[PDB]
């Protein structure tokens, strides 16, 4: 994306994934 549609978008699948990793 543009950071504004990116940035957020990879924030909110951090956490996602960090807590659906395992």
């Amino acid at each position: 994306g543009v950071k504004s549609s990116e940035t957020t978008l990879t924030m909110f699948l951090k956490e996602m994934q960090l807590k659906g990793l395992p």
